[PDB]
């Protein structure tokens, strides 16, 4: 009656993650600086459940996962539900890869976040931007997604379509599709992705977004590695207005024995609308990080970063368009731990 | 120190469940049709915890469970708490069955939902209806419930009382009791249930509800089986008003090797108030379903159904009474998977 | 491949806890008495996850925990998130004890709650009180806390600082520190604790709180034991106003074979502001309890208690200051079960 690994039909896994983060804002209001700024803890720990199952009457193996959200993030209250993060059912087969239904990363977002948002570059490059509509969804419910196998060990595809944010609550007809591709060439990976979003309702208009990206990731054999990524966002509104905005992120790393130094910079350039650039609509961030490989399953890290955000713009409804800079410019010093089980 | 099944004092269990569902509404408003309609995913997966414990100083075995809600249902946001579904402590004894305290199905609801709400018949027969007050609570917190053993293998009783919805938040004195009974007669099961609800506050009045039901479930030995159920709902308001409404649900199945075809229809008939029937207060649904028994622990299914809801009524406060048809008539095509561990 | 306790990197633990509680309010409004009063179930069950990990490159052992909240308490809806209760990362070392970052009890609160809030004394002694500002935070996110070893088996320290409630959402600059100390002297424990809270915003003012306490806990060898605790709370407001209020809690127990009888009383005395006592700002509670040790891992209990709260006061903004008595005086009869795994 002695249990083995096979007696279970699930596994519990987790990312235990804690960032002690001190921010210093310069919004231009002293009180707002005190509120937003200060030390907080950013407990991004999470628990999840997942499993496989070989159904007796269907060859492609059944797969599932249910992942909790961040338990106690900064700027937020305690407590997370099961299902807030990647949460899906699906099927896998050697010859065609896998397909997932539910809550997953869009193919684009996955590349935007990794490598291109790390470390701390996300306020600018992840959710930062001044463009109307929806540049791309991130983690998204009501999504079906195909991950191809690595054809010839060189090549692979990520493809997805899904429902919008309003559609997932029966409050609109918004939807999107997108695709991404990955090519291994010697020590390089070349990445490309697209995502289109349709029927996005915003600022008294219906929008269509088209967002494209390419990037490279390289590994020298002496512990040096890097990435750069370029990202081009267009949006078109039901009243005729066009908007274009681009952006870039780059990172440099040196990994030597148990240590990794990392330098990262990312920026959105000025937004254009109907071909007139809008002044001071750009943002950037520089970030420096030292990381220690404290165990095969864990890391300690220290990090400083400096965000200069855009200094405001109006959306097409004659009202301030919220952006990742509405709360103001800020610097941040942080130390942290992450453990994987 | 090699673990056995007995080293644990809990078990993790789960229903992994995904429905890809396309709806097509005919509310009479085009925009409302686009919003509510379209494809969505209905991730009704859930995780739970449960255990038994033989207390050294008390014979009747201790039992408990804590079950999470649906992680990412359709028409809803992601994330569910532990405790949203059946969540209780209790005791069990061979000679008197079991008793549970906490969050359970009312004895009536359990019969309303199974067999009588499946497949897709619930908008009409589960929460559908035009009657005032509370026809019956469904899953309900603050409930004690006795499940009798199967006396003589033929016969058994389900009995419960509990607090109301307002009472569970110290905002009223609402409560209910009810009871259900089950008799095996050859290849049949005969069911009966009652539920009374008292001090229900609604539409500027205090209500009392009394709801009765009977049904049959039958198994031919050639893979043919069926159910029918009749349900009679009365409500009385503190100002004198009487209301009566009845309803019926029936289902037909043919289960042959690894397949099951299913036909289901259910309807609420026109509501009566103070003995005047009100025109067009009825609803119905027809539903067709093919199901494959893809593994002992899983099923795939395809399903189409058509809901015609009532076309509106006023409650006793001179204001639209919300019903399962306020959002409008709709059809639905669906395919799905459910796995049990 | 036969699992042992060591094959896991986590353990699931739980407190399964159910209280059937009848309250009888005397607010002075009959309807309010019916709402708040009545029978309810108080499911304070909770699940948690925790583990240890010896990192290969860092001596002090890594520790973590993630604990869910109460699944279905009384006066509340069903469902709790992971992380609502003690939820942290940390490190431990034989020579310096342990340090935790995240969501923990303040050193004071831990003593306020145990022994001094039990049984049922918390409406008075835990969150009860009329004093402005924040007397002390309780379970608190954004906290670092050091627990010393038991130096010389006699002596130990609990020390902590953390961010405020507004600060944990970037809506203010509120913070606190405090400390507590524990001395074993024959059959006694002597306790002392402090907590200071700063930049608390309330009633149109900024406050500073200082709260001090001492107590004793004693064990006779015949199953008799007791506690008493005194607690002195001061608060100072940005406009000059001073406020002082003190309080005491005591409990008596007799534990004989499988049984424990318990008597507890606690009270807040009248509040003083700028040296004028305010009439009828005090509260008390007496509570009686019989508890049976139904298993090494479980208890049954019955309990009756009587709360007489203060009869109202204004805060410095000329508006009722909410207190644990705003809802009115009430008595409560309760029976309950608690199981530990
Ligand atoms: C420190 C380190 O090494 N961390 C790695 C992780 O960071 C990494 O995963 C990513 O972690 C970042 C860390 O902050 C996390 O950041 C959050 O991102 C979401 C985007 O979904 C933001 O949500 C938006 O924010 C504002 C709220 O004010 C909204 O207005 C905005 O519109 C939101 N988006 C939408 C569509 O509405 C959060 O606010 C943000 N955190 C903040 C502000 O503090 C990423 O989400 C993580 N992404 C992923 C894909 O995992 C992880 C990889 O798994 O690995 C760690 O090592
Ligand atoms: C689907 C299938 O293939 N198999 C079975 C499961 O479905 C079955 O459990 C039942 O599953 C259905 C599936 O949709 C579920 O439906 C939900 O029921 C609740 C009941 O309270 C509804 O709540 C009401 O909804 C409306 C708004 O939508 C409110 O206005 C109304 O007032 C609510 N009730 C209140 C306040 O009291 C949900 O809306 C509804 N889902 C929707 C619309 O998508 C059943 O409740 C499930 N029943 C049970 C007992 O769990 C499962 C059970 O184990 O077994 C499969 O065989
Ligand atoms: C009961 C028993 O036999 N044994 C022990 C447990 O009880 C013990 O933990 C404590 O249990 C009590 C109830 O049994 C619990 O009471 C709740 O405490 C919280 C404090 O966070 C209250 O919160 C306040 O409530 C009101 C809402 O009306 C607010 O207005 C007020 O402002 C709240 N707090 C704040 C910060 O704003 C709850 O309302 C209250 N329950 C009620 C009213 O029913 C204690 O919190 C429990 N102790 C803790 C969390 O440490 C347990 C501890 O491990 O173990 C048993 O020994």
């Amino acid at each position: 009656e002695y249990l083995t690994k096979d007696s279970f039909s699930y596994e519990v896994y987790g990312i235990i993650a804690m960032q002690a983060a001190y921010r210093d804002y310069d919004s231009g209001d002293a009180k707002q600086d005190d509120n937003l700024g200060g030390m907080q803890l950013n407990n991004e720990s999470r628990i999840g459940f997942r499993g496989k199952k070989q159904f007796a009457n269907f060859e492609p193996t059944f797969i599932w996962q249910i992942e909790g959200g961040y338990v106690d993030p900064s700027f937020g209250g305690e407590g997370a539900g099961l299902g807030e993060r990647d949460t899906f059912v699906g099927f896998e087969s050697a010859s065609w890869g896998q397909v997932r239904l539910g809550r997953v990363l869009t193919p684009m977002y996955e590349l935007v976040d990794w490598p291109a948002s790390n470390p701390g570059l996300g306020d600018v490059y992840d959710w930062g931007g001044a463009i109307g509509g929806a540049k791309y969804q991130d983690r998204q419910s009501n999504t079906i997604r195909w991950d191809s196998p690595m054809y010839a060990d060189k090549f692979s595809i990520d493809a997805a379509v899904g429902a919008g944010d309003k559609a997932g609550l029966g409050a609109g007809d918004d939807y999107w599709g997108g695709i991404a591709a990955h090519y291994k060439l010697g020590p390089l990976q070349l990445d490309a992705a697209y995502e289109g979003n349709r029927n996005i309702e915003a600022e008294g208009q219906t929008w269509e977004n088209n967002t494209y990206l390419v990037g490279v990731q390289g590994w020298f054999e002496n512990g040096i590695s890097f990435f750069a990524q370029y990202k081009y966002m267009e949006a078109d509104a039901s009243n005729g207005v066009n908007e274009k905005q681009d952006a870039m992120s780059a990172g440099l790393m040196y990994t030597t024995g148990d240590w990794q130094y990392k330098l990262g910079y990312a920026a959105n350039f000025d937004l254009e609308r109907d071909g007139k650039t809008l002044s001071n609509t750009s943002d950037d961030v520089v970030s420096a990080q030292i990381m220690y490989f404290v165990d095969p399953s864990a890391v300690l890290y220290a990090r400083a970063r400096m965000n200069d955000f855009n200094e405001g713009l109006d959306g097409l409804d004659d009202a301030a368009r919220w952006t990742s800079g509405t709360n103001g410019d800020y610097n941040e010093y942080s130390v942290g731990v992450e453990y994987y089980f």
